[PDB]
């Protein structure tokens, strides 16, 4: 069952708490406004509360140090080229590879959803965790509003078909698109 909006429903590999998001009962013109929905760790702004790019940035802050820039819709990560190491603001290259690539998608890669489906406008974006022979594990907020069982770091597993050379990552919903995954590296590819 859905917990309240704010609960801790488990921890992603690190340490980095993944927290409900559930805010139907809460004012929207209160919710978008407030300060009280605001995320930080020391200073750095992470996001708002609890939606999934906050856990995306919080994750790569605490478990890698950097951070992606502020975007409004999820999706337009896709199209970000550049992280920032948060302890000297030093610029590192972050290159997009679409669903179906020959470069396998890789634990701490952002996975990005356009918009449409379950994602409606916003499209939405978690990050990968673990690589299996037919299915990635990942982690995000904004979609698993309850509570994970004991011992498990990650909100969804989605099947990852193997063929010919190329990667791709199936949906556990019907009607999305899942644009693709960032892996910070030059762009080394023709």
């Amino acid at each position: 069952q859905d917990a309240p909006f704010g609960t801790l429903l488990g921890y992603a590999p690190g340490g980095v708490a993944i927290y409900s998001s559930d805010y139907s009962s809460l004012d929207p013109q209160e919710y978008e406004d407030d300060a009280v929905f605001r995320s930080y760790i020391d200073d750095e702004y992470m996001g708002h509360k609890w939606q999934c790019v906050e856990f995306a940035r919080r994750f790569l802050f605490l478990n890698y140090g950097v951070v992606f820039t502020d975007v409004g819709m999820a999706w337009e990560i896709f199209s970000l080229r550049f992280l920032r190491e948060v302890v000297n603001d030093n610029i590192l290259p972050l290159q997009a590879f679409p669903n179906g690539s020959p470069r396998a998608p890789v634990a701490g890669a952002l996975l990005i959803w356009d918009k449409g489906g379950e994602f409606k406008d916003t499209g939405h974006v978690a990050i990968i965790t673990q690589l299996h022979g037919n299915k990635v594990r990942i982690a995000e907020q904004n979609v698993i509003h309850s509570p994970l069982p004991q011992g498990q770091q990650w909100t969804r597993e989605l099947e990852m078909v193997v063929e010919n050379g190329c990667y791709t990552l199936k949906d556990t919903f019907d009607d999305t698109t899942i644009l693709g995954w960032m892996i910070q590296t030059e762009d080394t590819e023709y």
